[PDB]
């Protein structure tokens, strides 16, 4: 086919997410019921009632996001939707893609990402880390501002979301210094994210070590749909290969801009965002303007996408 499926991560959750899709297809709440049975609490109720402060806790956000994406995948299949040529995910999103591609058992994945969130949250002492979105400054300048600002601490470009949108992370003070340096180098803005965990940088090392232990116990099967990982920007099929990329993903940058450039290089013409929100959808044209993108979280939109 001429489309790929892309899966979003932290930031795309919202209270009330998938409410209309759930009204359209009972399989949405059934999928969440399966996750809820593995988690020991009503995941659907949490996404619908919140409060946002709870849904935003990473060990709850991750299963909520994975489940939401798997639910849309199941709706797509139920209605006869064809298989994408390739899949890709943004951090947590990679797990969604791996579940949809048949590599990891859904309940296993739900338990896995819950732990992933817990490990990440404990990596560093409360309030010592930070992430900031740098807007309107080239990758070279951002890297230079980070090097100048590190002063022995950690601060690196960690999410390459698009040209003009790079999230940096590390020790909070280093991130505050790097943001200011980025602005002085021409950045339009430096916007701290609402997360307290410095994802995708060296400080996640301990979390990655614990995750690798838990991942080693989960049976990885052969993918029935190809998945390009965001840490190396390539497709792996060997379980050990997929695992190690997941381990390394946690403390290495998400090369989203390169992953989308790679998808376009394969000849894919359209990206469908399989999850809540329209985050990935928005980045697409900024990365490769020959692509089109749309989200699959609204009933009318999913209905239209099937018809072609």
């Amino acid at each position: 086919t001429q489309f790929a499926f892309v899966f979003p991560g932290q930031g795309s959750q919202s209270v009330g997410m998938l409410a209309e899709m759930a009204a359209n297809y009972p399989i949405v709440e059934e999928t969440f019921a399966e996750a809820s049975a593995a988690l020991g609490y009503d995941l659907w109720a949490l996404t619908q009632q919140g409060p946002a402060e709870e849904l935003n806790k990473t060990w709850q956000t991750q299963p909520a996001l994975l489940t939401a994406s798997v639910a849309l995948w199941r709706v797509w299949q139920q209605q006869g939707g064809k298989m994408p040529a390739l899949m890709a995910g943004h951090s947590l999103g990679e797990y969604s893609a791996l579940v949809c591609a048949g590599v990891i058992n859904f309940a296993d994945a739900v338990r896995l990402v819950e732990m992933r969130g817990k490990f990440m949250q404990e990596a560093v002492p409360e309030g010592t880390g930070g992430m900031s979105a740098i807007i309107g400054l080239d990758d070279a300048s951002i890297a230079k501002a980070c090097e100048e600002s590190a002063e022995g601490q950690v601060v690196s470009p960690v999410n390459f979301n698009s040209p003009g949108q790079v999230v940096i992370a590390g020790h909070k003070e280093a991130v505050e210094r790097a943001g200011a340096a980025c602005k002085a180098a021409g950045a339009k803005r430096a916007l701290p994210l609402p997360v307290s965990v410095p994802s995708h940088c060296a400080l996640m090392k301990p979390a990655a070590d614990k995750l690798a232990v838990e991942l080693a116990k989960i049976t990885f099967s052969a993918p029935t749909v190809p998945v390009v990982n965001n840490v190396d920007v390539k497709c792996e099929t060997d379980a050990a290969a997929i695992r190690d990329a997941l381990v390394r993903q946690l403390y290495n940058p998400v090369q989203w801009t390169k992953s989308v450039e790679f998808i376009a290089a394969q000849g894919v013409e359209h990206l469908y965002e399989v999850g809540p929100g329209k985050v990935l959808t928005g980045l697409t044209k900024r990365i490769v303007d020959t692509l089109t993108a749309s989200a699959l979280n609204e009933p009318a939109a999913l209905s239209a996408a099937l018809t072609q």
